[PDB]
């Protein structure tokens, strides 16, 4: 029960759902005895961070630039990305309140850490499988369609109210 | 005459470490020269979106999309194949739906794969889950743009509304 040392990113390797993904190997050390490795995608970092912006607005963390879906297999960058993520982890456990944070603990498996020979199992049980992502996406697009429709309705009604207000203002403008 | 009723031959469970169901569709033109097209539930749905796009007037059936419950079941698969079969009957039975760009690009009327080309044509026409998700996120972005613009206008209108109502309050006395 104290300061977690800066989790180390060893490197990354490209793995598969037979969609090719880049995954990062993060070694995290509890005590000089207990230590383990977790696999995280850039995306998992992004999600954790979004939850962090949500939970602690007061302190906000940097992350290297998103791919923007257009993929780069490239000099620097990927190295630069890893440096950035490493910085992210350092600052993330350096902040007294965001470190013992729950989502973070879930992220680094501080509570129920994976064993030496597992890491993959843990992996697959943390990141979103393609179907789940697809589902999530369809939810988001639909919800946006209904909501945006509701917004348009409110727009019409509020503008007509503006016409009413304007004319009554003319009426008590003369009298 | 012109290509009649594509009947679906069957299905096979495929993978890229996410499991596909693909449907083997038999497509004929004249008494001879028969060929095969490979399509998944995804593409059928896409085509259906295109028809609901250009031609609102008639809407076509498709078996229930199912998510979490087991994607591969006796009844579920059977109905899927049956319904899709129906979709096809309707798809070629109608005038202009037999000849339309998306429809011919779909059923490979012009350059149909006869030989092993079929497996090839698969990977060439269809959106795989990566591609599907990619596109879906692109769309989601654009929508968030549109809603950014709308919330901006609603904010303007509401600001004006409070301005007018305060003026009415001041001109009340």
């Amino acid at each position: 029960e104290d300061r977690p040392s800066t989790p180390t990113i060893l490197g990354y390797e490209v793995m598969e759902e037979r969609a090719k993904f880049t995954v990062y190997k993060i070694l995290v050390k509890k005590t000089p005895e207990e230590s383990w490795v977790v696999f995280r995608r850039y995306t998992d970092f992004s999600r954790l961070n979004d939850k962090l912006k949500e939970m602690f607005p007061g302190f906000r963390l940097a992350l290297p630039p998103k791919r923007w879906f257009k993929d780069n297999y490239n000099a620097d960058f990927l190295e630069d990305r890893q440096l950035g993520l490493q910085a992210f982890l350092q600052n993330l456990v350096a902040h007294k309140d965001i470190a013992n944070c729950l989502a973070v603990r879930e992220f680094l498996c501080l509570d129920d850490p994976p064993g030496p020979f597992d890491s993959l199992e843990e992996s697959r049980a943390f990141c979103e499988t393609l179907e789940e992502t697809n589902y999530r996406l369809q939810k988001e697009l639909l919800e946006k369609q209904k909501e945006m429709e509701s917004l348009k309705k409110l727009l019409s009604e509020k503008q007509l109210h503006i016409d009413t207000l304007e004319n009554r203002i003319r009426t008590l403008s003369l009298e």
